[PDB]
């Protein structure tokens, strides 16, 4: 993972 998704979330916003 539920923490792995975060990296993908902050990745999209960046992007």
């Amino acid at each position: 993972t539920a923490i792995s998704v975060l990296l993908a979330q902050a990745v999209f916003l960046l992007l």
